[PDB]
């Protein structure tokens, strides 16, 4: 009968990404001000939006641009970064979540070393969904030509395993577009030949680009931080609950650095609070039934059981610190030995098969550069894909890791 009232329009992360000079700037800007004719942005100026500003996280320093608009269907956060570092420290960090990317690929000059470079890391870091923005269109005067590109570019994603043939190729010219509408230009379909090829780009965003599953609706995890001793009927651990839920009555694993282990949630609390359930996002303490506060220790996480398994070795990509960021002038070399801030806790670690992008075996990777390496752990601690850490010297981090591959 009646659908449910959405009191807001779903959201999603993207960002531009694609090789330096390709109109990943230009793109966003034409993106916010075409969308802004309609009332759905702040119409963002290229110098703006090119002007990123620095930010710090956990000890990584990154660029970006962060500009926000919605379509008639979806509510979206967009990163743009000046540079390819910016690209990589953003990716492998996770600073900035991507539920999918815009590829912008100059028609002028066909995909480039950082669109080839992009296009792994989208693949490495698990980027559901690409769609390619071909810019640049006004400067390629031959139907013929573009098509070779848009072939070229769907190969180059084909060849990391994104569907090559099902991603949407909208050509355009950011440019244009943002001339147009200086020029007057409606936002109207139809009314403009560049602005409806922005319109047509993110109606192709719309459509294929999937919205993240609700954080609260994925399976139960949280990081121990802290854990307390109260009462005789079990211990209190303490987190910020990573994703899912977590109801009073159900059975969760503990997971990492000991056999895992099921044990019953009997109780959620909050400050000032009593709950039934806790939410992603809520700092907890968990009355854990029947564990004591020896079974239970920083470096484990709480999850729905089977959502998450210890593993000890897995691939990832590695992107090392310059020393200007904090890192050392040194590079990494296979079988450095450094700790692994996963989560809560460093764990001891051992790197080794350095794997260039071409697939060559590499000597070492040097600061300001990025590696897949597999790591292995001295200790099994849960890992899955996508999951981020830090590599750390004596409390500083010195690189940053994403997991790619579990391999035990
Ligand atoms: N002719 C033409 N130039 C463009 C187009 N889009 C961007 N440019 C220019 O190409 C240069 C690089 O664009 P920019 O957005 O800064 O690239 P980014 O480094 O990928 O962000 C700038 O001087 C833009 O004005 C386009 O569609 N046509
Ligand atoms: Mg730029």
């Amino acid at each position: 009968a009646r659908a449910k009232f959405e009191r807001t329009k779903p959201h999603a992360n993207i960002g531009t990404i694609g090789h330096v000079d390709h109109g990943k700037t230009t793109l966003t800007a034409a993106i916010t001000t075409v969308l802004a004719k309609a009332g759905m942005a702040k119409a963002r100026a290229y110098a703006d939006i090119d002007a990123a500003p620095e930010e710090k996280a956990r000890g990584i320093t990154i660029n970006t641009a962060h500009v926000e608009y919605e379509t008639g269907n979806r509510h979206y956060a967009h990163v743009d970064s000046p540079g390819h570092a910016d690209y990589v420290k953003n990716m492998i960090t996770g600073a900035a979540q991507m539920d999918g990317a815009i590829l912008v690929v100059s028609a002028a000059d066909g995909p480039m070393p950082q669109t080839r470079e992009h296009i792994l890391l989208a693949k490495q870091v698990g980027v559901p969904n690409i769609v390619v923005f071909l810019n640049k269109e006004d400067m390629v005067d031959d139907a013929e030509l573009l098509e070779l590109v848009e072939l070229e570019v769907r190969e180059l994603l084909s060849s990391y395993d994104f569907l090559g043939d099902d991603i949407p190729i909208v050509a355009g010219s950011a440019l244009q577009a943002l001339e147009a509408i200086q020029g007057g230009a409606s936002g109207q379909k139809g009314d403009n030949p560049w602005v409806d090829k922005i319109l047509k780009l993110m109606e192709e965003v719309d459509a294929y680009i999937p919205t993240p599953e609700r954080e609260v609706d994925r399976p139960f995890l949280m990081a121990v931080e802290d854990v307390f001793t109260i009462t005789g009927r079990g211990t209190v651990a303490t987190g910020r609950i990573e994703r899912g839920s977590v109801k009073v009555g159900e059975t969760i694993e503990i997971v990492g650095l000991r056999d895992t282990r099921s044990t019953t949630v009997t109780g959620v609390e909050m400050f000032q609070k009593t709950l039934d359930e806790g939410l992603a996002g809520d700092n907890v303490g968990l009355l854990l039934r029947g564990i004591q506060k020896t079974d239970i220790e920083r470096g484990m996480v709480l999850a729905k059981p089977g959502s998450i398994t210890p593993h000890t070795k897995f691939e990832s990509e590695v992107y090392v610190l310059k020393k200007e960021e904090g890192g050392r002038h040194t590079p990494f070399f296979p079988g450095y030995r450094p700790q692994f801030y996963v989560r809560t806790t460093d764990v001891t670690g051992a790197i080794s098969d350095f794997t260039a992008d071409d697939g060559s075996a590499a000597e070492m990777v040097i600061p300001g550069d990025r590696i897949k390496m597999t790591v292995e752990l001295i200790n099994p601690i849960a890992i899955e894909q996508g999951m981020r850490f830090a590599i750390r010297e004596g409390g500083r981090t010195i690189g940053a890791g994403v997991v790619s591959k579990i391999l035990q």
